[PDB]
């Protein structure tokens, strides 16, 4: 069945609304700091002297969802031209981040959509597809298989000495933690007072500097795995139009297109929040 724009936004306001496992307002203090211009991006002057997260309440980090989304954050390499062999406890960390979210009423909600609307038969179908979609490697570099559609969005990459990709906050957080992002400014901060939040931020990576990434703050990772999903699904390769909290979001999704699995089915090359 073919999937409206109204259809689209009605999915990512119930998203929105099921989305319990987000941080509250007081399990984030965020210091956006200061705002520059977009003309003033290419700078690469940090104008942020305090980290960007001043405090997270690392409890939220113990709910399934959180604890197997993280486990995933380690098992890649973000410079592209060096291939990726996950070992068994690694695919095994991929089965349970899926098993962990579709328990929540953000992927229940979202599979009963996209059952309504005929384009998956079963549970097992989709989540099959959406491991596949996600977590299936491609080559973006010098290697074979350096690249997914996960890694791109929620681990982030360096490629010709630029950081891409790179669009999730729990993994800002955590390597801002380590000393190795360092905020340097924002030049949009979205209508939302409430989590989930979006910043469009300017930020040095280990050596690597990221010009305008886009992320969601303070969601969850099932809210932003779906979002992404929904998108590229419904729309694979434009821009779709959500609504959240009442708000208008646009997301952009591109299909990976050097290589193909099953039948001729399309890897994510991104998803991402526009400007
Ligand atoms: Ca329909
Ligand atoms: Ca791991
Ligand atoms: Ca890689
Ligand atoms: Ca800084
Ligand atoms: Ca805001």
């Amino acid at each position: 069945d073919a999937i409206t724009k109204e259809e689209i936004q009605s999915i990512s306001e119930k998203i929105y609304r099921a989305d319990t496992n987000k941080a509250q307002k007081e399990d984030i203090v965020l210091n956006s700091q200061n705002c520059i211009s977009p003309s003033e991006t290419r700078n690469q002057v940090d104008r942020c002297p305090k980290p960007l997260f001043t405090y997270v309440n690392e409890k939220l980090f113990s709910k399934p969802t959180y604890a197997a989304f993280i486990n995933l954050l380690n098992n890649y390499q973000r410079a592209t031209g060096h291939g990726e062999h996950f070992s068994a406890q690694e695919l095994a960390e991929q089965d349970a981040f899926l098993r962990e979210i579709m328990k929540t009423a953000v992927m229940k909600e979202l599979y009963s959509f996209l059952h309504h609307q005929n384009r998956y038969g079963s549970e097992q179908e989709f989540v099959d597809d959406l491991k596949n979609m996600w977590f299936g490697l491609y080559s973006r570099g010098n290697e074979e298989g350096d690249s997914s559609g996960f890694e791109h969005v929620f681990s982030g990459e360096v490629k010709k000495g630029k950081v891409t990709g790179f669009h999730n906050w729990i993994r800002f957080y955590l390597e801002e933690k380590e000393g190795l992002v360092d905020y340097y400014s924002h030049i949009y901060d979205g209508p939302w007072d409430s989590y989930p939040d979006v910043l469009a931020m300017q930020f040095n990576w280990d050596g690597y500097y990221k010009e305008v990434g886009s992320a969601f703050i303070g969601s969850s990772p099932e809210f932003e795995f779906a979002l992404y999903s929904l998108c590229f699904i419904a729309r694979p390769g434009k821009v779709c139009q959500l609504s959240l909290g009442g708000y208008p979001l646009a997301v952009r999704t591109y299909t990976w297109d050097k290589s193909t699995y099953g039948n001729g089915k399309k890897y994510i090359a991104t998803a991402y929040i526009v400007s």
